[PDB]
């Protein structure tokens, strides 16, 4: 039950307030366009042009 172990992780990175500190340091960080969803976005697109059919 692999999804049993994964769910442990996810107790432990959730009881580290670090964690928690971190995500909203992302949110904050989201000012740039370089970390807008658009970034990633274009990134994917020339993944398929990079590596179409092939």
């Amino acid at each position: 039950s692999p999804e049993c172990l994964i769910w442990k992780l996810l107790i432990t990175i959730h009881d580290r307030k670090e964690f928690a500190k971190f995500e909203e340091e992302r949110a904050r960080a989201k000012w740039d366009t370089a970390n807008n969803p658009l970034y990633k976005e274009a990134t994917s697109t020339f993944t398929n042009i990079t590596y179409r059919g092939t």
